[PDB]
């Protein structure tokens, strides 16, 4: 009868006993039909839940006071559906028994399965409330208010529930959750490590401690916690994942691809395992499954955006562009944060040319990501195309701070400051980057170059060796060489090497064209409406202020109009030089570029002005545009008065040389053809802008008797006008070596005039000792070089004349009255120790003998130094000046003894200088164009003597004549009895020749015949 | 006058303005002294203390009230040492002014350096009584607590510090000091990366930040906390050890040699780091430095223990036994519980052979550490030397249950397993070992002859040529070979080959007694005193029951004791079998040697019995002793009747053998010499032991008219005796090929009793055929050969003649009564795919066959089985039956027809057995010793037909025989006649022969002569 054996049954967990006694106690005392909603539970177990139904209808019929009828009627009712019923009945319920507890518990999981979160919260706060020991219900709001995002009010649930079952190996691990939200990893593996060490069969703990443990980046520690976490459980496949990226991240790359094959094994539908195995292949070699593999994950999912970016990478080593790029595209309007794509797509804008929105795509990726040094440096590079931002320069060093171990990085600023004049920053730099990088060959070539400016020869021999085998073997790998075609002429290569290079850019720069795709030009074969009268084009980014304008300034003087039209072409913007005052003043035709940055416009608008012949002075230099001639608009271009060395074009068509510079033996090394001058192919200029100098005067000597020219002299547009003022002075006919025939004229410029002690000369001699800046007697200015400048500048600028006289000193400079002056005034780079043995040695045999230089740059005093006693040379024995503007540039020549040559490629311009001075000069011929320069001019003046064909030759030469000093003497007068009478000033006849071999080149181009080798004209 | 701005220059830190107006404060108002204690102040920071006690003793004497002018005291007598008299004042002081606050700290400050810890406790508790804000007096107590040892009652000191002031930085770090104290890691690098964060110029945080981070086995971050940790102090010489150790771990070795040197520089007096770098060294190849380093670490210190153990190690590479020895004994008496030193000393024992004292430091070494695995192998090694302990296999599986990584382990415990039996286990872990060991060799050598034994060929050739590969390259690397010399003759080897792995096993033993340097025996020439009689030796590890002795036993019975005496050396202890109570019955001298371990007073012992004639049975097998052999103590040593292939011990004398089993061809191949017989070397013991089948008797077939001896016979020690008890049987003439000449004797053996269909006969058929035990008619026991061994086992053991009747049948094994029968007996292993092959040939020509073999073992049946109908047999072809002890075994060959030879390697005894059986046996020679047995016999027998020359004749003979059958019977015949008139059995003749050869040997001898190829005798 009234017995709980039948809840002992449900204890057990069966019914039969129980069940039918309850049915005799219901047939006797018909009161608990609650047991038969214990029944009614074994029924949830058993799903009778219609008989839970029907017992629960029994017992709220006969008891309609007791709650626990309408709990199993919630529950069974939430199988059901009717919830909010369910709650109906539950609040209708916990009114009669207000301290039930099971009804607030299954309450909350009501409510919480409807979703009304905070309503459920009140819930167990309640039960709570009434008893403080349910230890595995706290647990569940730290479920609940953690979901809820409340963390920090969830963080004293768990603690109270510890303290209360310490045992609790379910409240460490959700605790261990809170912390890794907050932040604070090495508090979440200790708490997981607790709460597996409670219980070693737990599953999510292991799970949770790999997790943490990779992020943390410990590795070896992660990997056991999952071995162990699917040994409780071996076919996870999202743990499958995760232990593949540890894998590889150790480098145990075949252990990766193998459990990357099980995970796709274990589920199908997972696409990050396919773009992880895709880059975990593309790092072994198999490229193409790689594609297909990124295919087969955008297949899943179009929108995976990492497998995105890293297939458009795969194609964009195809350079299959535009696949690339509205791939990246799509990627980004995907995920508008995703810095990798920025630079991305923004390197391969760099790619397209259009920048700016690349530019712009630097900064935005920098502005989501502040850590990207890559980019930076990327974004410097494109900025130094696009201007010369300095502030790009500090984009570079901004890269350094961020990581100092990028050697291009430091290539990159050293280039800034090899361009700027930074040199000793650039040496640091590019001496950092390859102790970085000991396999960079281009840090190598351009510090190589800098040294070359430093004079710093250590290992000399050694450098060109290494340099010749990376060029040789760069050549071969079909790529651009370091080294750049101008700084080839220094370096000792063969001539197929040189050519080499030069066809590299070359065709570098007419594969810029060629993709333009820009039309043909039908230009040829226009001399009849021509009506007879040719057009001659020339561009120049130095028309201006600049030694070849120096040098050509005067020539579009005296063009023939009749057969010939001139047109200019200014490449560089105008800077109001009176230079470019007198290029367009007596130009047919002076035209602007600097308006035109298109290419194409340019080169159409020669096209409309049909210009027969087409002369370059640029080249490759700094500041040129010769794409302007790889078009080939014009019938005819040439190479003309520009660096040495022809550019390989194939395109270029005549050089211009002599029948001795340029002999038909070297014609194996220069792509286009030949064309020889009477005399030379470099023509003077001096006497246009200085024919002051053609007359001079000197002042008496310390010592009397002899001759002393060379020490302190007179000079100015009106020093004749000032002989006449004198009362009397000697006037002796210097004579070059004569015999007495053809001096006997009147001699003006024939005859030295030396002044011996006079009153007002030996007055204005003292007067000038002093460093005072000028003084004035007989209505002429006095001056000396030094100060011309601080008189009026523009009359040293060589642009306007000098008006005063012009007085200049040997100590002026500090140089002894009494030394043999050895001397040259070319840049410094253009030395190396081989020659600098030769000065050794000429210099060495004679013992009232001094050397004169230039600090150009002044860095280089200090080596050379260094290098002048380590062959044995006294630190007085040379003297080196500073920097002087052209003018007194040219004049502090004067006083010198005798100039010498540097062997390894001859000073363009400056020996012009030194020879229109009228000191004597000495040179033996190289072998390259640059080197042959040096002979051309002395054979046009006829004095063969003075060039040598040994380096023993030289030191002889300049010996024999260091000690004849007479001959010396006659020296200096044959080279000034010449100077006035050399075919090297006739620039009339200069232009004759010169439009007169146009014609016959064009003639010949009139039959369309080929061109060639035009000798003999 | 009153003014604190004197106050305010001390807060500057001077003390002019104050000190010159409190002299005038002095002057005036001589009441404040104590601010000329605050002057004295500046003199504790200014060494001015004399004054300070000037000042001090000025305000005693004005104001002796006052306790901070004895507080003041109190420093500079702490200075001065009074430190007792200090606290004397200080508790002095604190009584007037109960409420001080300095006193109470700087008093405990005075304890503490006076070593009363306890007293200083009690000082600062009460500073914190009094206030409880000094948030830098609480760190305090934690550095004193932790340092007392009470930690956990420290930890709520700092804690309350923290709370207080959250900034403070360094009861962060103490406070990780007490969790690393407790063992939780996880927690103190917490800590430390706190009190990192908010002082980022502290520089003990980041050490013990390195420290506690290269326990947890962390590196990276381990090496970050240093790197920092120096560039905060650069030269710290104890950071620059460990980050050598975590370089070395990480695997970068350059950085660790080169920071060791750094840090030795920094500071030199440093044992660890030398020995330490001696480690790095040795791993990188330059021992000699290690060498030296260790000697240097040594000499700073002889204690330190590590460098004596790896030192000792380094010695004995070089066999430097003893240094070594004591070495290790000195850093086990320093460190009594360094089990590295316990493992490599007894290491080292067990080269020096006593090992009991090993066996304890094994022991020992466990104890101490109870992880160690390769100390259990190694003790694994010796108890498997000394005894046979399986206790020790499981001390191999304790290894394994700590690291089932051992391949070497495995391979031991298999050994053990193929020793005991236990075959698949032996072959799982093989497997095992060489899938974890893809190189090892002996492994390879030992699975291969395991897989032999089992008739697995899968790979046969394979197998075979890339061990003859192994063996040739073993060889060459001057080791001895992993085959063990027995194993050779199976595989297939050049003579050179199997010559030299015999002369390397030979080798090392005589390398064995080499070292004793046992002094030599002067026994020879000892024949006159002898007066002239012999003495012969003969050693056997197998006197008793054992194959041997089943062919040698009655050898001893006809010795001639005229002029030869016999001593016998059973190697091992005695087991009563009447064998061995036959060899002591007739022994003239029976000595047992199982009392005798030593080597030496054994071989004394022979050398005092002075044998002439010394004589091997055992050679390379198991259970034997050749070393004895190996001192030769004897004269004259030989090699008889043992495994074929001699030892190359080059200190054998004599093989024998005849004209025939070895010619003079291979006598290459043999180290010794050759002994020729008249006959064979191979001789027969059947006959003594088993002369009661000398006659047969056979009942009547299934059919009649034919003769069928070879279904269903009769045999037994009275069958004659019971032939008269017959009424009447047939007793036909059976023939060998006779022709009518020596037939015509009484033939009682050449008269096959053929029983037809008799009552009695028929009667005890029937009570056969039920499988009864046995029928007793007329007096006759009637017995079936399967139950003799029930009926009593002696009778079959050989030891003991049968009594009975008996009778066997060929159903009885299950035999069908009409298959020719083909069979064998020699053990399973000596079988390969090829003659398979042939014996696949013959049983297909022929219907009605049947092969018979043994299931022994039975593993190889299903492989067998396996390969039979690979060739296309049927599972019905081949019978085999299960093994039978001799006596049966012998006796169930008599059923079979024809039984065939092994090529591979005859079978030694068993070929005996069935032709004493008078089956007919067939063979062809091979070219080994072993191969060439078989014939021996057979031209002993003379029936040079059934020896074959080619395979092809092998399988021709075959099947010429089993097609004729009646030339089958009658082979049966003459082998039946040769075996009663054969000289296989006069072993009168064989030992009248032995012994004359013997005394011919001897005589030859006797002239001193050396040994030779003793043919014809």
């Amino acid at each position: 009868g009234p017995m709980e054996l039948a809840h002992r049954e449900y204890q057990a967990g069966d019914f039969e006993a129980a069940e039918r006694h309850c049915m005799q106690l219901w047939r006797q005392e018909p009161d608990n039909t609650g047991v038969l909603l214990l029944l009614s539970s074994i029924h949830f177990e058993c799903r009778r839940l219609d008989r839970s139904a029907h017992f629960s209808t029994l017992a709220i019929k006969q008891n309609p006071l007791l709650a626990e009828a309408y709990s199993n009627l919630g529950n069974v009712y939430k199988e059901r559906g009717q919830l909010q019923e369910a709650i109906e009945h539950y609040r209708h319920a916990l009114r009669l028994k207000p301290d039930f507890i099971d009804g607030y518990i299954n309450l909350a999981a009501a409510l919480v399965a409807a979703g009304d979160m905070e309503g459920a919260v009140q819930a167990y706060v309640s039960a709570l409330q009434y008893n403080p020991d349910l230890y595995c219900v706290r647990s569940d709001l730290g479920n609940l208010l953690k979901a809820l995002g409340r963390l920090e009010e969830a963080k004293a649930c768990y603690l109270k529930a510890i303290e209360t079952q310490p045992n609790f190996a379910v409240a460490w691990s959700n605790l261990g959750c809170v912390f890794n939200a907050q932040g604070e990893i090495w508090l979440a593996i200790h708490h997981f490590e607790k709460a597996v060490t409670l219980d070693p069969n737990f599953l999510d703990a292991y799970i949770n401690l790999g997790n943490v443990l990779k992020e943390a980046r410990i590795f070896d520690r992660a990997v056991a916690a999952y071995l162990r976490a699917l040994s409780l459980s071996p076919n996870h496949a999202v743990v499958h994942g995760n232990l593949a990226c540890v894998y590889y991240e150790q480098g145990l790359i075949d252990l990766a691809i193998d459990t990357y094959r099980r995970a796709i094994e274990l589920q199908p539908h997972f696409p990050d395992a396919y773009c992880n195995l895709a880059n975990a292949l593309k790092e072994k070699g198999s490229v193409a499954e790689a594609e297909d593999c990124y295919n087969t994950a955008l297949r899943l999912c179009p929108t995976h955006a990492d497998s995105l970016n890293n297939l458009a990478n795969i194609k964009r080593e195809q350079g299959n562009i535009e696949e690339a790029v509205r791939l990246y595209r799509k990627a980004l309007e995907v995920f508008p944060e995703f810095a990798a794509a920025h630079s991305n797509l923004a390197s391969v804008l760099q790619q397209q040319g259009k920048l700016q929105e690349a530019l712009m795509h630097y900064k935005e990726a920098i502005r989501i990501s502040p850590t990207f040094a890559d980019a930076y440096s990327n974004m410097g590079n494109t900025l130094k195309e696009m201007q010369d931002v300095q502030g790009a320069l500090q984009c570079y060093t901004r890269a350094i701070q961020i990581n100092p171990a990028f050697a291009d990085a430091h290539s990159n600023l050293a280039s800034i400051h090899k361009d700027s004049g930074n040199i000793p920053e650039a040496i640091a730099s590019y001496r950092t980057a390859l102790k970085l990088k000991p396999d960079f060959p281009d840090a190598y070539c351009n510090l190589a170059h800098c040294l070359q400016i430093v004079c710093d020869w250590t290992d000399y021999d050694e450098r060109m060796k290494k340099l010749v085998s990376i060029v040789a073997d760069q050549l071969e790998k079909n790529r651009l060489p370091s080294v750049h075609p101008h700084h080839s002429m220094l370096y000792p290569l063969s001539h197929g090497f040189r050519k080499a290079i030069a066809e590299r850019h070359g065709n570098l720069c007419l594969d810029k064209i060629n993709v333009l795709h820009k039309p043909p030009y039908e230009h040829p074969k226009d001399l009849k409406l021509s009506d007879g009268r040719l057009r001659v084009g020339y561009v120049s980014s130095d028309f201006g202020n600049h030694p070849t304008s120096h040098l050509m300034q005067s020539i579009p003087g005296m063009h023939n109009p009749d057969k010939f039209e001139v047109f200019c072409y200014a490449l560089s913007p105008d800077d109001g030089t009176n230079f470019r005052v007198k290029v367009m003043a007596e130009a047919n035709h002076f035209i602007d570029l600097s308006q035109i940055p298109c290419n194409g416009k340019a080169a159409d608008r020669i096209h409309q002005d049909g210009i027969h012949i087409l002369v370059n002075m640029n080249g490759y230099t700094k500041g040129a545009r010769n794409e302007l001639f790889a078009l080939r608009p014009a019938p005819i271009q040439a190479m003309w008065l520009g660096y040495p060395g022809t550019s390989g074009a194939l395109f270029m068509d005549y050089i211009i040389t002599d029948q001795e510079t340029s002999p038909a033996e070297v014609a194996e090394q220069y792509s286009e053809k030949l064309a020889y001058m009477p005399h030379t192919f470099f023509i003077g200029d001096h006497a246009n802008m200085f024919p002051h100098l053609k007359k001079k005067a000197v002042i008496d000597f310390k010592s009397n008797g002899h001759i002393y020219d060379n020490r302190i002299v007179l000079n100015g547009i009106d020093l004749k006008a000032f002989l006449d003022s004198l009362p009397d002075v000697k006037i002796v006919k210097m004579k070059c070596p004569d015999g007495g025939d053809n001096a006997d004229s009147s001699n003006t410029a024939l005859n030295m005039p030396v002044i011996p002690m006079n009153t007002i000369a030996e007055a204005v001699i003292e007067m000038i000792n002093r460093g005072q800046i000028q003084i004035t007697i007989n209505g002429f200015s006095i001056s000396n070089g030094l100060a011309t400048t601080q008189i009026n500048n523009k009359a040293a600028t060589g642009e306007e004349v000098p008006r005063t006289i012009i007085v200049t000193t040997r100590s002026q400079y500090g140089l002894p009255e009494d030394a043999i002056v050895y001397c040259n005034f070319n840049q410094l780079y253009k030395i190396d120790p081989s020659t600098l043995q030769m000065w050794a040695n000429i210099l060495k045999r004679v013992p009232n003998s001094v050397l004169w230089l230039l600090r150009f740059p002044a860095v280089g005093e200090p080596n050379i130094q260094q290098y002048a006693q380590n062959m044995g040379l006294p630190q007085n024995r040379i003297i080196f000046s500073p920097v002087a503007p052209k003018e007194e540039h040219v004049r502090r020549g004067q006083l010198a003894d005798v100039c010498l040559d540097t062997p390894l490629c001859n000073g363009h311009t400056t020996g012009m200088d030194v020879l229109w001075a009228g000191t004597p000069m000495v040179t033996m011929p190289g072998e390259t164009l640059a080197s042959r320069v040096a002979a051309s001019q002395l054979t046009c003046l006829g004095c063969l003597e003075l060039i040598a064909k040994n380096r023993q030759e030289y030191e002889d030469i300049a010996v024999k004549l260091g000690t004849d000093l007479e001959y010396l003497k006659k020296v200096r007068g044959k080279v000034w009895k010449q100077r006035i009478s050399s075919p090297l000033f006739n620039t009339k006849q200069y232009t004759m020749e010169l439009e007169r071999l146009y014609l016959q080149m064009w003639e010949h181009y009139a039959a369309g015949n080929k061109p060639d080798h035009m000798i003999k004209p």
